[PDB]
């Protein structure tokens, strides 16, 4: 402790961006002491702490902007955070937990308990090796079961992404590779937990037009045809296609090429959302518009292949893999697999008892 905690927590300002000036040592509530940096952003840092009202347990603490967007933005999540935490009062179902959260001269500020890497730093940092089927069926397993909880309660992430999805833990064993003659890393413990709520909706609430980062975009999104829970499920197939190969299923910037390669994959967009959609620049007698033959039409060609022939293997487990993927990826939201239906697929029956049991 570079710092006393009364003073420390008592002498404060900010700078002109409304960031608290703030660096190691310094302290909040004459409770966090800050031991590291973790994130900044628009919205404004994160830093880790030790809790010295639980033992000097790790957290990280979001410290938002003294600008009212930001602040009104983080009330908003922290409401949402209360009302998961009151549902799952003792967290099984592997959501972030919300240990605190208090305003900071006009700071809000917002705790969780400290985890590791999430899960694209941690692909990241094995080269884009994939997951390995156990670990892909695994992951897959927990995000079913943490937003099927999510969605019984009325409730849509609308943001789900390898980066928003932690390892409890992401230390890692080295095992070498017969078959890519090079090592590899493998996560010891496989437990994940959901994070990042700010964008959370609610049935009833008012429902922003276009959610979800772009690779995990639903075609319901992209043709303003309404959203709901299923927005979700698309994004967790996206997510398992990504932790299987290690790279993104869609690898596209813009709306009309995002569905040609919906198509290419996945086969053709149901004639009643074509017909429904405000988009109707997008086609022509019913048909995208799309020219095979210039330079983005000679990349997809090339590139954007069957869902089938991703698998890597033709063993029943992949064959699993790839009908649950394929189920998630529905293109009418309404018949998208829901979360309680794929926690009862085949692929799961792979599971070892400890990961069925958690
Ligand atoms: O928004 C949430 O719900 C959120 C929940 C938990 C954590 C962070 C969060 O957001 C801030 C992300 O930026 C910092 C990135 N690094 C780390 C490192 C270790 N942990 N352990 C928990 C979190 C964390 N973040
Ligand atoms: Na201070
Ligand atoms: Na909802």
């Amino acid at each position: 402790s570079m710092q006393s905690s009364k003073r420390s927590s008592r002498s404060v300002e900010d700078d002109k961006e409304g960031h608290l000036v703030c660096r190691i040592g310094d302290w909040l509530q004459e409770r966090y002491e800050i031991v590291g940096n973790l994130g900044e952003g628009t919205f404004g840092k994160v830093v880790e702490c030790l809790d010295h009202a639980r033992g000097k347990s790790q957290v990280a603490l979001k410290i938002i902007r003294n600008v009212g967007k930001y602040r009104e933005a983080a009330r908003l999540e922290i409401n949402v955070l209360k009302k998961i935490k009151e549902k799952d009062k003792e967290n099984k179902f592997l959501c972030v937990l919300m240990s605190d959260w208090f305003n900071f001269h006009g700071h809000m500020c917002i705790a969780f308990e400290l985890l590791g890497k999430n899960t694209f730093e941690f692909l990241k940092e094995n080269n884009f090796q994939p997951y390995p089927l156990p670990h892909v069926r695994h992951m897959a397993y927990q995000l079913c079961h943490a937003l099927r909880f999510l969605h019984e309660n009325q409730l849509t992430h609308t943001d789900l992404k390898p980066e928003n999805i932690l390892f409890v833990n992401s230390e890692f064993e080295t095992l070498y590779n017969e078959h890519k003659s090079c090592e590899e890393k493998s996560v010891k413990n496989t437990s994940i937990r959901v994070a990042d709520f700010g964008s959370a909706t609610f049935d009833h609430e008012h429902h922003t037009t276009i959610v979800a980062t772009r690779h995990y975009r639903p075609p319901e999104v992209i043709l303003e045809l309404g959203w709901a829970q299923p927005c979700d499920v698309w994004s967790i197939g996206c997510i398992l296609f990504e932790y299987y190969r290690g790279f993104t299923l869609f690898q596209t910037h813009e709306n009309r090429e995002h569905l040609v390669m919906m198509e290419k994959i996945l086969g053709p967009i149901p004639s009643h959302m074509i017909h429904r959609t405000r988009k109707q620049k997008y086609f022509y007698k019913g048909g995208l518009v799309w020219d095979e033959n210039s330079s983005d039409g000679r990349y997809v060609k090339e590139n954007c292949k069957p869902l089938k022939s991703y698998m890597l293997q033709d063993s029943l487990e992949h064959v699993q893999l790839f009908d649950l993927m394929r189920r998630m990826l529905e293109f009418d939201p309404a018949q998208r697999i829901t979360l309680a239906e794929a926690l009862l697929h085949p692929f799961f029956a792979g599971l070892t008892p400890e990961e069925r049991s958690f």
